[PDB]
RNA sequence: GGGGCAAGAAGACCCUUUUGAGCUUGACUCCAGCCCGGGCCUGUGGGGCGGGGCGGCCGGCGCAGCGCACAGGGGAGGCCGC
């Protein structure tokens, strides 16, 4: 049950991995959970709660975004969205997670903001005075029709004790989401990006 | 032998009764009988198939695109010269 020993090995295999390593300990850690007593047809589905967010925002949010290092955009490609509809698929893939503006809600809501979600991207509302900076820090369950759920503990090189806190939070939450409870999950795995999986 | 509505015989016809019986069925509720399955009786052996668990490995076409994309993640570089 103790996941600490398997986490302790993670640093050891990291030695030969190398990798792209953006704010990663030479890789990204993952939690892969198998499932039992559940199928896509029935409905106890629940959606609940380096890394990046697309700052589709306005003045000040843009100024902090260049200073932080996040891409910032407004009406330039808003109108160009009318010119190309593939443009909304191109920019949704361009940013794994997105970040809308509360002030700039007006322009995207009337336009391609739900179009962004047609490909599958909904940006997160941000007034510039509210800290776009601390929203990054804020950054889940998704049974839907997927029986097998894999999430990333993160490109975390942070202490293994923090790593085990997140390995636990997801796990108690997954059971809280599963009607049987902790006995609806067949397997729990912890692994490096190109490295092998280790159990709980 | 006309009458004594002469005598038998608490009409056996037909009604009534929360009164019966015999028979019937595809009435309601059932019982023997029988058929069927498993347990017990009930020993001493030899096999074979299938499930579950494990456990290797192999696969999967609307073409749009680059081709059969099984999917959930990681992932821009690893370790394929990819």
């Amino acid at each position: 049950i103790n996941p600490e020993a398997l986490n302790k090995h993670i640093a050891e295999i990291i030695e030969r991995a190398t990798n792209e390593k953006p704010r990663k300990f030479l890789e990204t850690v993952e939690l892969q959970v198998g499932l039992k007593g559940y199928d896509p047809k029935k409905d106890p589905r629940f959606n609940l709660p380096n890394l990046k967010l697309c700052v589709i925002a306005d003045a000040r949010d843009a100024d902090r975004a260049k200073k932080l290092g996040l891409n910032y955009v407004e009406i330039e490609h808003l109108q160009q969205f009318n010119k190309d509809a593939k443009q909304i698929k191109k920019f949704a893939k361009s940013y794994d997670v997105f970040l809308a503006s509360k002030s700039l809600i007006r322009q995207i809501t009337v336009y391609a903001g739900p179009g962004f979600t047609k490909a599958g991207r909904t940006p997160l509302p941000l007034a510039p005075d509210e800290d776009l900076e601390l929203k990054v820090l804020e950054c889940k369950v998704q049974f839907k029709k997927a029986v097998g759920l894999n999430w990333p503990i993160g490109n975390v090189k942070m202490p293994a004790s923090e790593i085990a806190q997140n390995i636990m939070t997801t796990l108690n939450f997954l059971a809280t989401q599963l009607k049987k409870g902790w006995q609806n999950i067949k397997t729990v795995y912890i692994k490096s990006t190109m490295g092998p999986s280790h159990r709980i």
